[PDB]
């Protein structure tokens, strides 16, 4: 077909697999551009055999027909209003029975959110956007209201979550615990703390407070983002090629090959000469969550309300 | 310079060309031996299924032939659960070293508590819980390579996402589901559906499906014409009673019986034939087990 825009009964959707793969065009032979998660609300923009969708970070891309559940605004609103079970562990499964030896229904990853239906033993009974029923261990998940109540969004808590992803593979366009790109590591960590910021490194580079890094690095702080790339010239604007999370003491955690810690101190064993020489600036963003457009929490984000 | 290597991340992503903006073509696993064909900033590699593609320089450990051979001779710890992590200490609350997926193999160095001490190709040291892994000798001494066990493994992947070129427990494509399942049973077959279609024994499906058996592959696509050869588009694993398990959106079970609620009309209409392959492991170039495959020997 070529349906654009979508009819009202199919203008909205919810992702119903653990991690779905958005591509630049509606075909497998197009590059992946981002990913969305189980239970995540989306807008459905058009259909040509694949759906073009918009995720809550305003990013757009294309997914196969079978991986989202399209729906009316009314049904989308019902999904969003139901208290969720929030997956907090990186990896696990949901099961047919309250027993991890039973038939799985699907994998889950951190940030996956399913409708809470009940509880049985050491499990939450849950349902998927498509109507599947399952059980999730209380050891890898928890009810959304209590999750929010206990949620920490300080820099140290955020860095701990980044450290929990040590060695996970780099994957281009990767935006989940399964695999991450440079900007996707940032997003995957933040989403585990209920925070959404822009998807691409080139957009993350212009959020919050710009920090012109001092020669001694004294004005860059743990929790800032550090950006790398091609410096602006008279004839050409700057190009952002890479991002990491600053750790203090010239160290930073990032996704390149895998998630790892590097240094900008030439004396350190983990010195990353290539990126250090391409260092551009830092950004301090955490103070401005819900204070500028494009940076928000899911309790405030308009896709969720 | 380097002609050999070993993958040192859980799952690496091979692409058509040496750049991120080229399509993924297959994936390889932690501890898997590879041949290194060239370097242009990225490495062109060949995986043990004889498939080639490109990976970022940081994701494999290039080695001399002697070091490659030593890696291969080292007894491994084999990861048997779909997902987990290896840790800095024998404690799942300690700092992780990396994620792991089923089929990952690391060098066995010892044990502490209920954990194997392991090492990576690049030299990292870690601990893997005995609850998600098994020593290679014991793995081989308990190996299941029958149809029923292979189907059980496929069922254990229910609902996992479809991922184009996906070849691990994280996400699989149609042919990748077949490969991912089979590697958990020590079996390697060709990577692409268009090659899988011509292995083993070709089954010309009877109208009652009576000559198709559990564990056969079913192939879907475009029928040959007078002017044009057949095109293989899709593959699934036959479960009997006209059902098959496959990766399309996610891993799920479909039927070729129009009466069934899980009838898949699109694919049923495109059914071409089935293939009985399991009897022919180690009997044709490109189908083998890792104890016979020359990459490992
Ligand atoms: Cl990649
Ligand atoms: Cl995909």
């Amino acid at each position: 077909q070529e349906i654009r825009p979508m009819p009202a009964d199919s203008a909205y959707g919810v992702v119903h697999i653990s991690v779905c793969n958005l591509r630049e065009e509606g075909k497998f032979t197009s590059g992946m551009s981002t990913q969305a998660l189980l239970g995540m609300p989306v807008k459905v923009l058009q259909y040509n055999g694949w759906y073009e969708i918009q995720t809550p970070d305003d990013y757009t891309g294309w997914v196969h027909r079978m991986v989202i559940t399209p729906m009316s605004k009314e049904r989308y609103d019902e999904w969003n209003r139901a208290e969720k079970i929030v997956v907090t562990s990186h990896y696990g499964f949901a099961y047919e029975k309250p027993d991890e030896s039973s038939q799985p229904v699907s994998d889950v990853v951190a940030g996956n959110r399913l409708k809470w239906e009940g509880s049985k033993g050491h499990f939450y009974q849950v349902s998927y956007p498509d109507g599947r029923k399952a059980y999730l261990s209380k050891s890898i998940s928890q009810p959304e209201a209590g999750w929010r109540a206990s949620l920490k969004q300080d820099v140290e808590s955020i860095i701990e979550t980044a450290y929990s992803m040590m060695g996970i593979p780099y994957l281009w366009a990767g935006t989940s615990s399964k695999g991450v790109d440079c900007s996707g590591l940032v997003r995957t960590v933040l989403f585990m703390h209920d925070i959404i910021i822009p998807r691409d490194a080139s957009q993350q580079a212009y959020v919050g407070e710009h920090i012109d890094i001092a020669p001694d690095f004294s004005n860059v702080k743990r929790g800032d983002l550090v950006f790398f790339g091609r410096k602006a010239t008279a004839e050409r604007k700057e190009g952002i090629s890479h991002v990491g999370i600053y750790l203090g003491n010239k160290q930073f955690i990032h996704a390149l090959g895998d998630v790892h810690v590097s240094s900008m101190n030439p004396a350190d064993q983990n010195y990353d000469e290539f990126n250090t020489k391409r260092l551009l600036f830092a950004v301090r963003f955490l103070p401005y969550i819900n204070k500028e457009k494009g940076m928000n929490t899911t309790n405030k984000n308009p896709f969720y309300q």
